[PDB]
DNA sequence: GACCACGGCGCC
DNA sequence: AAACGGCGCCGGGTC
């Protein structure tokens, strides 16, 4: 390409090196652009921020991010990425994308801003006739590309105090179960070793092996195996408790408060458009997406998330979504008609389940239900489903018929999403996001079976996390305009950050807007609440 | 130090 | 474990 002076003409393809992956935490070390058979390179790239308009490239979302986090308001615009994942969502990395699409991603950012444009200029010529993945790009994806820059840039306060105290207490906690292990051992080994684990319990306490793990065929000390050995031997409960502990102190009350960035005070994770095969969002670095609920000590770490002083969270989170979306894409009538008589098929689960009343099923409770109900529709094995509620492979499976003889259009839906998948490669969203699942003919059984349970979910799953990108897109700038912010997604659930004052207003108009993002043949229920802690605000 | 593959497990 | 799906982060062998 000519070479030329930086600054680039306004639509030019950006390109860019960072010291590390985490646009929050990195040095911007090079920046370039492309256009119109010209590459110009920043001399000085923190101020050469300052004159594009946008980012517009390969990763886009991530440089804007740093933009915001050096108060700049460089909004994302087109990326190849997303284009990529919208074609095959196996695309994922920039590495990849270029290898298939034409060229090689180096270490120089005029490079890669040179590799942006003619990526960009092939996967545009890609998607010529692709008339729903268009509309996908446009209306969602790149736009929310935008949301997601802003959401990672903002971050969520986090009580830093109240976490570090509470690592000291866990501490001492944990020292009395694994010193109660050890001392039913017979003797000391590392507790954190499934392997170690194996021998002692297994080999020198000759406790019965439950079942073997998928790789190297070890003798697994699973929590479903330790579960199952409960009453055999005292060890296997301090066992589960010291698991339980270590988890939550190791994942989340160590290493969440060393995380806080130093010029926001808050914490910042990654959004990631593209790294699921269904369409989902991920989180990383840290991962938001799975902070603690259930346990005791799960909820303590949950409430350690707060609101900045003189504001509210504001957790919404829609009901039942994924039997909500099988009731649309399958046109079940009973199914319709489940919702449309405002029914909750976990909480009728999850009542039947335990032999409790209604009123008297917890949130324990109601996601044991949840993996039942998710579990026997997207094809747990009458088997796994014996053991689970559970009872017997008599009225285990039965179960599984009946479930889905209520639901007839259920089965056919299924069928008539393997068949297509099949014949086409690929299964497809509501909105025809499209994944490819080439193992449907295998021939392999347990295989060709794990593919099919894939494929049928994807569509379900799919719908689900194109509904709340799209109620994304179209809140955001319903919040600026209310001062309020967009803290989290996570995959069915918003976490919105605002003043007090505001808050009540927040919440309903979130919900009304989350509820009414694409209406279908069941109503959207979200549920919604306010607090000063992200666990208030589901409670 | 960092890489991976594994088992394991947190959330949706 | 058991043949529900989708993720990312934790703590033996290698380089
Ligand atoms: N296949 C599968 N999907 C799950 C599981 N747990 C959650 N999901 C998916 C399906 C859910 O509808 C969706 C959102 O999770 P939630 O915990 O919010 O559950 P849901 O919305 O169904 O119920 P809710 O009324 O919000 O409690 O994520 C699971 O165990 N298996
Ligand atoms: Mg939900
Ligand atoms: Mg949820
Ligand atoms: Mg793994």
């Amino acid at each position: 390409l000519e070479e030329a002076p930086w600054p680039p003409p306004e639509g030019a393809f950006v390109g860019f090196v960072l010291s590390r992956k985490e646009p929050m935490w990195a040095d911007l070390l090079a920046l370039a652009a492309a256009r119109g058979g010209r590459v110009h390179r920043a001399p000085e790239p923190y101020k050469a921020l300052r004159d594009l308009k946008e980012a517009r490239g390969l990763l886009a979302k991530d440089l804007s991010v740093l933009a915001l986090r050096e108060g700049l308001g460089l909004p994302p615009g087109d990326d190849p990425m997303l284009l990529a994942y919208l074609l095959d969502p196996s695309n994922t990395t920039p590495e990849g994308v270029a290898r298939r699409y034409g060229g090689e991603w180096t270490e120089e950012a005029g490079e890669r801003a040179a590799l942006s444009e003619r990526l960009f200029a092939n996967l545009w010529g890609r998607l010529e006739g692709e008339e729903r993945l268009l509309w996908l790009y446009r209306e969602v994806e790149r736009p929310l590309s935008a949301v997601l820059a802003h959401m990672e840039a903002t971050g969520v306060r986090l009580d830093v105090a109240y976490l570090r105290a509470l690592s000291l207490e866990v501490a001492e906690e944990i020292a009395r179960l694994e010193a109660e292990v050890f001392r039913l051992a017979g003797h000391p080994f590392n507790l954190n070793s499934r392997d170690q684990l194996e021998r002692v319990l297994f080999d020198e306490l000759g406790l019965p092996a439950i079942g073997k793990t998928e790789k190297t065929g070890k003798r697994s000390t699973s929590a479903a195996v330790l579960e199952a050995l409960r009453e055999a031997h005292p060890i296997v409960e301090k066992i589960l408790q010291y698991r339980e502990l270590t988890k939550l102190k190791s994942t989340y009350i160590d290493p969440l408060p060393d995380l806080i960035h130093p010029r926001t005070g808050r914490l910042h994770t990654r959004f990631n458009q593209t790294a699921t095969a269904t369409g989902r969002l991920s989180s990383s670095d840290p991962n938001l997406q799975n902070i603690p609920v259930r346990t005791p000590l799960g909820q303590r770490i949950r409430r350690a998330f707060i609101a900045e002083e003189g504001w509210l969270l504001v957790a919404l989170d829609y009901s039942q979504i994924e039997l909500r979306v099988l009731a649309h894409l399958s046109g079940d009538e009973n199914l319709i008609r489940v919702f449309q008589e405002g029914r909750d098929i976990h909480t009728e689960t999850a009542s039947w389940m335990f032999g409790v009343p209604r009123e008297a099923v917890d949130p324990l409770m109601r996601r044991a239900a949840k993996t039942i109900n998710f579990g026997v529709l997207y094809g747990m094995s009458a088997h796994r489903l014996s053991q689970e509620l559970a009872i017997p492979y008599e009225e285990a499976q039965a179960f599984i018929e009946r479930y889905f003889q209520s639901f007839p259009k259920v089965r056919a839906w299924i069928e008539k999403t393997l068949e297509e998948g099949r014949r086409r490669g690929y299964v497809e969203t509501l909105f025809g996001r499209r994944r490819y699942v080439p193992d449907l003919e295998a021939r392999v059984k347990s295989v060709r079976e794990a593919a099919e349970r894939m494929a049928f979910n994807m569509p379900v799953q799919g719908t689900a996390a194109d509904l709340m990108k799209l109620a994304m897109v179209k809140l955001f700038p319903r919040l600026e305009e209310m001062g309020a912010r967009m803290l989290l997604q996570v995959h069915d659930e918003l976490v919105l950050e605002a003043p007090k004052e505001r808050a009540e207003a927040v919440a309903r108009l979130a919900k009304e807007v989350m509820e009414g993002v694409y209406p279908l043949a069941v109503p959207l229920e979200v549920e919604v609440g306010i607090g000063e802690d992200w666990l208030s605000a589901k409670e």
